[PDB]
């Protein structure tokens, strides 16, 4: 098992429905032929996930107001809360290509909202750190993250356009989830 | 004599400072590469600014959930607010290619935020429509204005090379003005 992953047994129901999704969905532009790519894209992506997990790292930890978030109370990193979120977002990249995007789908990204903003953050791992990763910085991750998937989308002998609809794909699915991570974030009501 | 376009004005300042800024442009890979390289996107878009709204409101406008929150309150459009909210987006491309990112942009991005927000909405035109727009359309938003961009930073001549650096100057930009705008959105201290 991997720790403290618990897709389809939060116990815990989103507060956005299939309706809601529905219509997420269309404002990022997501349709059926998304729905093929962003598989297509975990074929592509499986066995270079460490790979891109050293160059996500990479960034993270070469940034020290970012670094942050993943710190001890007495600022240092805090390793073993890295390696444990490090197994979980490898899963995610995988879930994202392979889970159909429904009930369970759904309770799981509140769950991964709740566990970026201060109502769950930390928990998970039973580590002591920040209390909240500020909101700023989930949206603005949109970019880097993927931006830093392009590469590794080609490097397994594809060709610009298989490359560029696995990449809008990828770019769409980002969106959307950050979008629906913001949920605990926002003030009652504003969603 | 852009109605309600108040940059500079707002009279209101910002509740994000200047070192938040050089912290979320690094967040979103920001650099002195990608400014020369917006202002170059500026050049290839002036003159067809016309166009990429015709292009944008033709989104919002087959979404009757998008539509939905420039309309009346009798579920009609209403005309007079998409008139004045179109000629402020239009200043807006140029803004984003044309200003410096100092303390007056980063005033409007606020001023701009609060006029998505409750707060603000529909006091700019004095319309009656509805009260808020949801966070979770706001942060969606980023791939179709981003992704509608491409085509129209190509149509100038310019190589794939040239265009790849203007269009993620672009992607960046737009990630992080709207990081920006969801301040009024969020729990105080969450952002
Ligand atoms: C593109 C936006 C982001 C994506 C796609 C993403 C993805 C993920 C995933 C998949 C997990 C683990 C999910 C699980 O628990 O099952 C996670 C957790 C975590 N991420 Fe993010 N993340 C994003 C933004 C950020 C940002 C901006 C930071 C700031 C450094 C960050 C730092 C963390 C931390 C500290 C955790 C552990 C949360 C906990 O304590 O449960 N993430 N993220
Ligand atoms: C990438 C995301 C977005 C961008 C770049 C953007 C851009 C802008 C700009 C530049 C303005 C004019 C600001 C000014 O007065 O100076 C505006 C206003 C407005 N936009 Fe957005 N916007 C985004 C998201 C959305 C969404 C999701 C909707 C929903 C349909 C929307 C609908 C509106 C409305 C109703 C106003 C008028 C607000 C007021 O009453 O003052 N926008 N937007």
């Amino acid at each position: 098992k991997i720790p403290g992953y618990t897709y389809g047994e939060t116990e815990n129901r989103a507060p956005f429905n299939l309706e809601d999704l529905k219509l997420l969905k269309e404002a990022v532009m997501f349709t059926a032929e998304d729905e093929e790519y962003i598989q297509k894209a975990g074929e592509v992506l499986e066995d270079q996930v460490e790979e891109i997990l050293d160059t996500w790292y990479g960034f993270v930890g070469s940034h020290p107001h970012l670094l942050y978030y993943f710190t001890s109370p007495d600022g240092t990193p805090n390793e073993k809360y890295l390696a444990a979120v490090r197994k979980r977002f490898s899963r995610w990249i995988l879930d994202t290509s392979n889970r159909s995007y429904d009930q369970a789908w759904l309770d799981y990204q509140y769950e991964i909202g709740l566990r970026h903003h201060r109502t769950k953050k930390n928990q998970t791992d039973n580590v002591e750190s920040v209390p909240n990763i500020g909101y700023r910085y989930l949206v603005a991750f949109i970019y880097p993250f993927t931006a830093t998937m392009k590469p590794f989308l080609a490097r397994k002998g594809h060709t610009p356009e298989e490359v560029e609809k696995m990449y809008q794909a990828w770019f769409k699915a980002t969106t959307l989830q950050v979008a629906l991570w913001s949920y605990p974030y926002v003030k009652y009501g504003d969603f």
